[PDB]
């Protein structure tokens, strides 16, 4: 009855420092931009079709959906962006490196903060060094004073994504349309849970892989089938070997 | 606190380099057109600009164009509106042939006059076209009426045709105070210009505007200009 595709960008600057980035606006590296174009080239060469594009403020993101638009030759489409699509919100630990965490604080809440669905990390203080670079940006100044986040659990992120999917993409869905989402992690997690019905323990377990186009078959926007993968079969059977093992060795 | 307006032609195309008539044909940028468009999103960013929403074409040179500018001045998150009624003149069955083959087939007479001439259109692209399926065929116009899509455009009818999107949605943004920037094309910006200084057929003939450039206009609460456009950029830049 209806097709769906997401897409998850790729390597940024900041991890190439193994830095936290949430809302900070980092920008792709040289790999994260050849993850973009080979996902794009995938398209053009199935024949893949859109009429709507959906994203966030992050410029990861819009620079991933612009280089496919490049690709399959549709840069003409109508675009439309949201916070609400954003990565999750990491709170104090915006910016800092990822060993330096444990010594700030503590291996228990390290612990804690790897393996809850709904406890969140410290708050962004005004203090912070990253505080007026994000909380006090003009792109959000639209927003109530309860709808700006100080910081956000997983269970946080997918409450503020899934009315934009509700409101928005779901009647264009009905309408016909066919809807590309170029995001990231954690809140496209949250179109999955909706989507497959999965249980939080799943879904935290579940990583999605880096510039892969995911493929969903939906009358009642139910999926005949789990998400499909689009690409050279050998390539995408290694980029899911790799997701696995380092989920893996982060328990 | 007069309005400001912010506008930019697209620099030099692919079949720019061949002398080829482009018109409503989807060609890109060459890399000369994408430098160019770089140098005047670097003038915008070193003068400080901000803007609130930005208004484009359904053709790739305009849209990169765009691109390359919001890149240059850190604002890719801004909403962005495209939409056929700002598009390059369609040139009809003239699309496609360089100025030796236009001369050959069609003779210097007629050159002279759709050269010369506001209300003149040029011939239409008939089916057996080269580029009749490319462009009339295009799945990004098939809301248009059959009386909408041309066969081919005078200047007189492109700057009709883009009026009516400048009044109904442009217009309302300006006077709710959002700042405006508009990526467009040679012709249809001609049509914004001669509406907003009232021109003369003769005069808008006579104008030429810079590629690649930003174009700026201060407007009092009529939205009538108070001054002559200016320019933005190096000394060297603005003066040529
Ligand atoms: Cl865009």
């Amino acid at each position: 009855a209806y097709k769906l595709v997401l897409i998850r960008h790729g390597e940024s600057a900041w991890n190439l420092e193994n830095r936290f980035s949430g809302w900070y606006d980092a920008d792709l590296s040289p790999a994260g931009h050849e993850e973009a174009k080979r996902g794009g080239q995938a398209l053009r060469d199935a024949g893949y079709e859109f009429d709507i594009c959906f994203t966030s403020v992050q410029k990861r993101a819009i620079r991933t959906l612009w280089t496919v638009l490049d690709a399959i030759d549709q840069m003409w489409l109508p675009v439309v962006r949201t916070w609400r699509l954003n990565e999750r919100h990491y709170g104090g630990l915006t910016g800092l490196n990822k060993a330096e965490t444990a010594a700030k604080h503590g291996e228990a809440q390290v612990k804690i903060w790897r393996r809850s669905y709904d406890v969140p990390p410290p708050p962004m203080e005004p203090d912070h060094p990253f505080y007026s670079n994000i909380s006090k940006d003009r792109r959000y100044a639209d927003l109530t004073e309860d709808q700006l986040p100080s910081c956000e659990s997983l269970k946080d992120t997918i409450a503020r994504a899934l009315p934009f999917w509700n409101e928005e993409i779901v009647p264009q869905i009905k309408e016909g349309k066919r809807v590309l989402i170029a995001a990231h992690g954690n809140s496209l997690r949250g179109i999955v849970k909706h989507l497959e019905g999965l249980s939080e323990e799943a879904i935290m377990e579940l990583n999605l892989p880096t510039g892969i186009p995911i493929v969903y078959e939906l009358k009642n926007l139910k999926p005949i089938k789990p998400m499909q993968f689009l690409g050279d079969e050998e390539t995408v059977r290694k980029a899911m070997e790799a997701v696995a093992a380092q989920g893996k060795a982060k328990k």
